[PDB]
């Protein structure tokens, strides 16, 4: 009823949406991993009479459901989509995008990676993304490269209509008390790409974790924290 939804919330296999400033919303669903219920998020922004999606809603069944919810709430077609990174949470659900008519975006190394886990794979690659501090326009949103981070290929989201960052997982809600799952990560690298992030996004207004709760800019610091005393 207002909210931002959590994990107890969300049976696993349902979707909802919350409004973060006009013509942007944030999904969330829930899935299992190793015996354990998660909560993560994407993004949606508006690009005229279409909607650019932001990650999958992890998994096959939970990215349908969110199709359908975004028919239920917005009522505006899902052209596009742009994974940040080749995880599960991000890249599960694009054979389902790709087979509703959706263009599936990511850059080289997400293909790659995502490929060589056997992950499912974005039909099209995201080139002048390879080098950090890089960026590129996507429609309504600027891609940007900030580093390794969560992972090496993980790619940060702005939407500069509403000065909102999503951050995806390089990024940690205010709760959080651990740098998330590590297994993929750069912990030495990670504080310098929030850096970077922070230098290149200083008016950012609203900061939305690819976990977890938004916030504003503090997010970002709080993430630099958390994974600088993880690795300690
Ligand atoms: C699908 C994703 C995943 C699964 C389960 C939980 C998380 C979390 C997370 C968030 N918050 C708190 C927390 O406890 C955990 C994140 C997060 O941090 O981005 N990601 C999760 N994968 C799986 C994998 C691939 C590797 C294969 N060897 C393991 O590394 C991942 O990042
Ligand atoms: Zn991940
Ligand atoms: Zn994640």
């Amino acid at each position: 009823s207002g909210e931002y939804p959590t994990v107890n919330e969300i049976p696993v296999g349902e979707v909802r949406l919350y409004q973060i400033a006009d013509g942007v919303w944030s999904h969330i669903a829930t899935q299992s991993f190793d015996g354990a219920v998660y909560p993560s998020n994407g993004l949606i922004v508006r690009d005229g009479d279409e909607l650019l999606l932001i990650d999958t809603a992890w998994g096959a069944k939970n990215t349908a459901a969110l199709l359908a919810e975004i028919e239920k709430q917005i009522g505006l077609p899902v052209t596009r989509a742009v994974s940040t990174h080749f995880h599960d949470d991000r890249v599960g659900g694009v054979d389902v995008l790709r087979a509703a008519g959706v263009a599936t975006y990511a850059s080289p190394s997400t293909r790659r990676l995502a490929e060589a886990e056997g992950n499912e794979i974005p039909t099209h690659s995201l080139e002048g993304l390879s080098s950090s501090g890089d960026a590129v326009r996507f429609g309504p949103v600027e891609l940007f490269y900030p580093g390794a981070a969560h992972s090496t290929d993980n790619l940060v989201v702005y939407v500069p209509s509403a000065n909102v960052l999503y951050g995806g997982c390089a990024v940690h809600e205010l709760s959080s008390t651990s740098a998330g799952n590590v297994a993929d990560a750069d912990l030495a690298e990670w504080p310098t790409s929030v850096e970077r992030i922070q230098k290149h996004y200083p008016e950012a207004e609203v900061v939305i974790p690819g976990h977890g709760l938004p916030g504003g800019l503090d997010l970002l610091q709080h993430t630099a924290n958390v994974v600088k005393a993880h690795k300690n």
